[PDB]
């Protein structure tokens, strides 16, 4: 817990998680935020800052746009995590120039939170963003940053939410479309649990220059599998369709932005299985295997709430 941990991109979605991880183990926590006025949501940004605060999170201030504040909260702290948000993920070229010029820093976590970007066969328009994270994991590498990579795959309140349906925000109580046949494994994790994962990786010395994996076992369903369970909650069968890989890639190039984006990430975790593989030790670090002790809302306790 001697580890003192940055989080940039504090508010967002995936990042409250984070920071909320950190003081729970105990890590001296710090957060970047600028002390300026942006179109940010003001009540969310507010209560976050407020909460974060009486926590003790200590706020650095400073913009990922402004190296010399960027070097200058860098320099206060040993760990470095971009939470994924709205930062640009370019943007984290500035982030690691910061970061050289610092020199203090034991660990860096660009902003991945995804499937592992090394190890995808996806199609535009998701393909192009995938490798643009691949390219910062060059760049991390070729300057010698120490790094980790959280691949958690599928969060729960992005996909299983709606049981990777379109225009939908609810799982669908009456009918599903389900994209090939529906027996590729996913892998899920809600928000919080990757908040805990993540912090547990910085405190770990094992984590060092290599990617951490999660794919909890009663987590790793398939898409019949994850219909199958709702079926039980809400006591009633689903109607289905199934649609064969040519029509969803057909459907992809003939939709407009971002629709076409949203079917290639479902392509990419429905039908290629992006959560499916082996990992090799030398890079690979499988959470379910390093961190047995984390209790993990399961996706039937996830959906419960839906019930």
């Amino acid at each position: 817990t001697e580890n003192k941990i940055l989080i940039l991109g504090p508010t967002g979605a995936i990042g409250r998680h984070i920071v909320w991880a950190s003081i729970k183990a105990g890590n001296p926590t710090y957060a970047l935020v600028r002390k300026t006025i942006t179109a940010a949501n003001p009540e969310t940004k507010e209560e976050l800052i407020d909460n974060y605060q009486s926590l003790g999170v200590i706020l650095l201030e400073g913009d990922i746009n402004d190296h010399e504040t960027l070097v200058k909260a860098i320099k206060q702290v040993d760990i470095v995590i971009c939470a994924a948000g709205r930062l640009l993920i370019e943007d984290q070229v500035k982030i690691i120039k910061a970061i050289k010029e610092a020199g203090n820093v034991k660990k860096f976590f660009p902003s991945e939170f995804g499937l592992d970007v090394d190890r995808h066969d996806a199609v535009e328009p998701v393909r192009q963003v995938f490798e643009e994270k691949a390219s910062i994991r060059r760049v991390i590498e070729a300057e010698g940053v120490p790094y980790t990579y959280l691949c958690c795959h599928a969060f729960t309140g992005y996909f299983l939410r709606n049981l990777a349906q379109l225009d939908a925000t609810d799982p669908p109580r009456d009918k599903v479309v389900i994209l090939g046949d529906g027996n590729v494994k996913g892998a899920y994790v809600t928000e919080a649990d990757v908040g805990t994962f993540t912090i547990r990786a910085a405190n770990d010395p094992n984590t060092l220059n290599k990617a951490v994996h999660i794919r909890l076992p009663k987590n790793y369903l398939t898409q019949n599998e994850v219909i199958a369970l709702w079926e039980k909650k809400i006591g009633k069968t689903l109607e289905k369709t199934y649609v064969s890989e040519e029509q969803v890639l057909k459907d992809i190039q003939e939709s407009s932005f971002p629709h076409n984006y949203l079917l290639a990430l479902y392509h990419s975790q429905q039908i290629k299985g992006d959560a499916v593989y082996e990992i090799d030790p030398a890079k690979d670090i499988e959470a379910s295997e390093a961190y047995p002790d984390v209790t993990y809302t399961t996706a039937d306790e996830y959906l419960n709430q839906f019930v």
